[PDB]
């Protein structure tokens, strides 16, 4: 029965628009298979299309905005693109039609509407680019009846082991096609849909822009050789129309020129299913996917006061759809230093210098290949898997579709090496590497990242204890299936738990340190003078100088999150001998949090170092870090320590801004300093943790119930309204929010954990 739900999930999720790095394209969850990409650009001149053409996601003054209005990876959805440079409002509707033995069929409608400022006679070039990777696989453009190109549909017929037989149709579409009266039209035709079928070695098929431009440049060279010159030049749009040469190959370029508004369909028909997919099929399946998305949202994301209104429902749909619509499939080699150089052990003073020397050996090599199926923080700036971001992404996604969330968790845990290491940053293949400076690619096996994926596993278990609709909950509705997943995953959770304990161990025994436990103490590896990249709070102030004797209260608190999850899961599995050791590790963390990290002087938890005089010193920087034992749910609701943290959180002079909790206190000496990344701005992921914990204390018998209730109510409001106002004004989710002004700053299209705001509005944690 596990195998069945497994095979059904596989078949449901195989196809998607799983290329979030580009405006619009498709691929299945298969490393070497059939992929598609959309390109468009106005052409006003002989030189402008190279600069106007769109393919990979960016955000600049030329683009107003873009994203998913509606999305479910099982059904498809609708994306809006507002392109100022090209004068176009584009719609890409994508739909899946289940059937056959191969992951089903799918269809897309591309619609371009010139905006008010565009010339009513603008010529827009549109390209649908189709590649197929594989040794024993074929794809062929059925040639046209016409001499120079296509009056109607373009039929591609192909086959692979993975997809069996399929056909891919690009329809005639609707819109005016310009006609050239030039002598060239006797040889190129007056203007029509064209296809070039090419082959390149499989590993470069992703470089669709250079592949296209090489063909455009060969056309222009041909014009020059055959005496088409500046005395009598063809119009720009004919100069940039490829000579029709359909055939077989692993690349198929389908090119259309439109004058004014346009639309055209892409129909993917799996032979192994019923009848082929039609345009009338696409139109209906789209209408129905909208109805279903509407119905699921109103149940799953029931927005509570004061966010019940339609304005906030639109907001919620946009923030959610962009989050789950960012889901990608990633395949290829990753860059890794497997030297395990001894300098990476960071056991002497000045360890950052030694670590730099080891990195300068440049022993890192390509390894894999790996696949990953994950949501992403940002399509334009960093469209790839980030380990602790994914824990946040999956909290809303899990509500929507717990079986999808568990699929993504599983994909992340299949990356884990023999030691219990997952790389914090997953850059799989040359396409992914294209977006990342060479200096920032190398993953380090000694680099951790917060294990936020356990928070998701926690929600799963809580839900476990208490056809597309069916598949989405299959793993909570069929408890036998739920436990089998946990049984298969548990060992790797344990492996990661031990890996933290072997690789991110702090040192008690070697210093004048007393504590309830000689074991429980942690220090993030990878830290430099200014940074602790691995903690996730890049420039949050830490002990200066960095020191082998440091202890990180956030890191211990994450180990605390991990043990509590292992207790829950281990028990659901009856692994008694493990639960005992976990029950005892937790007990030791609860104590050592107080003995090593609690400041009675300051009224908050702090990190620790050892002095110039070699004694344990608390290093207190009031901010996110200070709150961690609370944010991670480790303290008793009656704890006096919780009492003092609630005071700090609610204190306007420290953390409390009209716009949410400041990453760092206004009273801290480092407030607003340096890159000021985690040194003041409001981050939605940490505010989300605060809101959830406040609500927990707020709905419990205890002394702080009423304070917790006030701070919840107000913080929920401040966080939602800040993200809303900025979305209303800019159309973007932002990476962080200015505490002085409330303005969105840093990375746009951050969906991204800023999308947690849909869960903050829906309440009932
Ligand atoms: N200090 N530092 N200075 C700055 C750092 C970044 C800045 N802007 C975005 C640049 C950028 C590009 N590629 C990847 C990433 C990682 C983003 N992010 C980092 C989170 O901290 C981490 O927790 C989190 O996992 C990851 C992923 O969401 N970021 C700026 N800026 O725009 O001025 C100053």
């Amino acid at each position: 029965l596990h195998s069945e739900i497994g095979r059904l999930n596989n078949q449901s999720l195989l196809w998607g628009p799983y290329r979030p790095n580009i405006y619009f394209g498709t691929r299945p969850r298969i490393g070497k298979s059939l992929m598609t990409g959309l390109m468009w650009g106005k052409i006003e001149s002989y030189t402008d299309f190279q600069h106007t053409v769109r393919y990979t996601c960016e955000q600049n003054e030329g683009m107003k905005g873009y994203g998913w209005d509606e999305y479910d990876p099982r059904r498809g959805g609708i994306q809006s693109i507002h392109d100022i440079q090209n004068g176009l409002d584009i719609t890409t509707s994508f739909v899946k039609i289940p059937g056959g033995a191969h992951g089903g069929s799918w269809a897309a409608r591309i619609k371009g509407t010139l905006n008010d400022d565009a010339p009513k006679d603008q010529k827009t070039i549109v390209v649908f680019y189709v590649s197929q990777e594989g040794e024993n696989s074929e794809l062929e453009a059925v040639p046209s009846e016409n001499e120079f190109g296509y009056e109607g549909d373009v039929i591609l017929k192909g086959r692979s082991e993975a997809l069996g037989n399929y056909k891919l149709v690009v329809t005639k579409g609707k819109g005016v096609i310009p006609q050239s009266d030039h002598d060239l039209s006797r040889l190129r035709g007056p203007g029509q849909t064209v296809v070039q079928s090419l082959t390149y070695p499989d590993e470069v098929l992703w470089q669709a822009k250079p592949i296209l431009f090489q063909q455009l440049k060969a056309g222009i060279d041909w014009l020059v050789e055959n005496k088409y010159d500046v005395a009598d030049p063809p119009p720009p749009w004919q100069v940039y129309l490829l000579a029709n040469k359909p055939g077989s190959g692993n690349v198929h370029i389908v090119q259309k020129v439109f004058e004014g508004d346009f639309e055209f369909d892409i129909l993917f028909s799996s032979e192994s299913a019923g009848k082929e997919v039609t345009s009338k099929d696409l139109e209906r399946e789209v209408k129905q996917a909208t109805e279903v998305f509407g119905e699921r949202f109103a149940r799953v994301f029931d927005l509570k006061a004061p966010f019940q209104g339609d304005n906030y429902k639109k907001f919620g749909k946009s923030m959610f759809s962009n989050l789950i619509g960012g889901i990608g499939y990633f395949y290829g080699h990753s860059l890794v230093d497997r030297s395990y150089a001894p300098e990476y052990d960071e056991e002497n003073e000045g360890f950052w210098e030694d670590a730099a020397e080891a990195r300068a050996r440049h022993q890192e090599a390509l390894e894999g290949p790996y696949e990953l199926f994950t949501s992403i923080p940002s399509r334009p700036f960093f469209p790839r898997g980030f380990l602790w971001d994914e824990g946040f992404h999956l909290l809303p996604i899990a509500d929507w579709d717990i079986d999808l969330a568990l699929e993504i968790i599983k994909s992340w845990y299949n990356l884990m090496d023999e030691d219990g290491w997952i790389a914090r940053e997953q850059i799989l293949g040359a396409e992914a590497r294209s977006k990342v400076p060479k200096e920032f690619q190398t993953q380090y096996p000694h680099y951790a990242n917060p294990p936020t994926l356990f928070l998701v596993l926690d929600n799963f278990v809580e839900r476990l204890r208490k056809l597309d609709e069916t598949l989405s909950t299959a793993s909570v509705d069929n408890p036998e299936v739920g436990l089998e997943y946990l049984r298969r995953l548990y060992p790797l959770l344990r492996r990661q738990f031990d890996w933290f304990r072997k690789t991110q161990a702090g040192d008690i025994k070697s210093y004048d340190r007393e504590a309830y436990s000689t074991k429980e103490a942690y220090r993030w590896r990878g830290r430099t003078v200014s940074h602790c990249l691995t903690s996730g709070l890049d420039d949050y102030p830490r002990p200066q100088p960095p020191h082998p004797g440091e202890l990180h209260v956030d890191l211990m608190s994450w180990v605390g999150v991990m043990v509590k999850s292992l207790i829950s899961i281990g028990s659901l599995l009856g692994a008694t001998e493990d639960v005992e050791f976990y029950t005892k590790v937790l007990d030791a963390i609860e104590h050592n949090l107080d003995d090593l990290h609690w400041s009675e002087k300051e009224g908050c938890y702090c990190d620790a170092t050892i002095d110039e005089f070699e004694e344990h010193k608390l290093v207190c920087h009031k901010g996110y870090i200070s709150l961690f034992p609370f944010l991670t749910g480790l303290l008793k609701p009656d704890s006096p320590k919780l009492g003092k943290l609630l005071a700090l959180i609610g204190d306007e002079s420290e953390l409390w801004s009209p716009y949410g909790l400041r990453s760092l206190s206004k009273k801290d000496e480092f407030y607003g300093t340096a890159e000021n990344y985690w040194r003041s701005p409001v981050w939605i992921n940490i505010n989300y943790l605060a809101i959830v914990q406040l609500y927990n204390i707020a709905t419990q018998d205890g002394p702080y119930k009423e304070t917790a209730r006030d701070l919840y109510t107000r913080l929920r409001k401040n966080i939602v309204e800040t993200v809303y106002r900025n979305w209303e004004e800019t159309g973007f989710a932002w990476e962080q929010y200015n505490p002085e002004t409330g303005k969105g700053q840093r990375t746009q299209h951050f969906t991204g954990w800023t999308s947690l705001v849909v869960k903050i509005m829906s309440g009932h944690h």
